[PDB]
C-alpha cells in the first residue's frame, strides 16, 4: 500500500486507446506513477475494467486523484464506479455479491485501461486535453519476489 | 444529425495517446463514431468521454455505443447516460436535470473527447482481452459546417 523501489516494480506495456497490459494477473493491488508538469496543480482519472457475469456486462472503475509528482497505491478489491451496461443504458449496481464476482475475476486480468479526465493550472484553469497535463503516467504491480513478503 | 455523412462532409478528430480525440472546432450537437470490427467480432461497445466543471465540482459524463458488426453510430450529445460527481475518490450519481443541461451545453463547445473500447466478444460470446483487439479501425467525425447548413 506504499511506494516500492526500482527493482521490484513490474511496468505495464502502454498501448493505443491507454490500454496497459501485464505479463501476469494484476492482482490485489496496482500503483500509478504520475510525473505532473510544472503549471499543474491537480489531476484525476482511473483505471477501467470490463467483465461478464452470465449474459451481463459490467463496466469497473478505481478512481485515483493527485496534487503533484506522486505514486497512488489502488487497492483492486475497493472499486468506486461499477455499472452494468443495458445496451445503451447504464444502471448503477450497489449488490455486495456482485461485486464480489467482479473483483475477484478483476484480480486475474493482465490487462487495464488507463484515462485521465480532468487538470487544473496552478490558477484552477482547466487544462484541456487533460492528458497535456502530465509529462508522464505509468502503472505497475509488485514482482512475484515482492509478493513473497 | 443521425444518418451518417458523405466522405466530404465529415470532419475527423485526431487521435492521440491515451485515446483522446480532438478536433479543429467544436463538437456541436452531434458525433458519429465510425467502426469496422473484426472477421471473429460479435459484439463490441465503448464510450465518448467528457470532463467539465461548475463552480467547485467535477463531473465525468459518458455517452455509451454500442454494435453487432461494421457499423457508423449516431451519437446525440445531448443525450449522456451516465453523469457522475467526483468527490475526491469516490463517485456521485447526477439526476438532477438542471446539472445535467449546464453540463451538456459545456460539452457541446468542447474540441476533444476520450474515446474508449469497454468489452468486446467473439461469435461464440467468449470475451474478447484487450476489447480493443476486436476492432481494425474506430474514428470519430462531426459534420462540416457545410453540412451544418443544412440545417
Amino acid at each position: 500500500l506504499a511506494p516500492l523501489a526500482d527493482g521490484e516494480k513490474l511496468y505495464g506495456k502502454k498501448g493505443s486507446e491507454g490500454t496497459v497490459t501485464f505479463t501476469k494477473a494484476i492482482g490485489d493491488n496496482a500503483f500509478v506513477e504520475i510525473k505532473t508538469g510544472a503549471d499543474t496543480g491537480f489531476m484525476n482519472g482511473c483505471l477501467g475494467f470490463s467483465e461478464s457475469i452470465d449474459g451481463k456486462n459490467y463496466w469497473v472503475a478505481y478512481v485515483w486523484q493527485t496534487k503533484k509528482s506522486d505514486t497512488i497505491s489502488i487497492d483492486m478489491s475497493s472499486p468506486v464506479q461499477i455499472a452494468e451496461i443495458i445496451g445503451t443504458e447504464t444502471q448503477e449496481v450497489t449488490d455486495a455479491d456482485t461485486i464480489k464476482k467482479l473483483t475477484d475475476k478483476i484480480k486475474t486480468e493482465k490487462s487495464a485501461l488507463l484515462q485521465v479526465w480532468y487538470a487544473s493550472d496552478k490558477t484552477g484553469k482547466q487544462i484541456d486535453p487533460a492528458d497535456s497535463a502530465s509529462e508522464s503516467i505509468e502503472v505497475y504491480i509488485p514482482s512475484a519476489s515482492a509478493d513473497e513478503a
